[PDB]
């Protein structure tokens, strides 16, 4: 379990980095990209929209890895808790 | 977010050192461990019961750290997914 854990964590800390690197280059706040994306905040002037696709994709990734880390998590529970 | 997940993976990491070395003091797999705290494996002779509170302790806040990691990911959600 422990190197099935360890693996994720490797993977969220590249996800995460990868995000900041695509966030600095589209010159966006992370609480704004997901502002966009849910329809809430008009794109700012200036962003470069063709960053979105990566963006979403990568942070789909991040998401799942999370979701990866909780279900080894699971194998940790005695009767459920 | 970001900053909060990069202390959480540092915690996990130690997190997984002091089971790991637990483990070592107490001549037990981690597997072994779950096994026997969940009633299914009978306390194998030889072992020390007693490393079980520090054990139990431990991996609490593994599995703590991990739902920390999850609830920060919930702020990732669009659309409710
Ligand atoms: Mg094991």
């Amino acid at each position: 379990m422990f190197e099935k854990i360890r693996k994720i964590l490797a993977d969220i800390e590249d996800s995460q980095n990868e995000i900041e690197m695509l966030l600095k280059l589209a010159n966006l706040s992370l609480g704004d990209f997901i502002e966009i994306k849910r329809g809430s905040m008009d794109m700012p002037k200036g962003v470069n929209e063709a960053f979105f696709t990566q963006l979403s994709e990568e942070v789909e990734r991040l998401k799942e890895l999370i979701n990866a880390l909780n279900k080894i998590k699971k194998g940790l529970l005695v009767f459920g808790s």
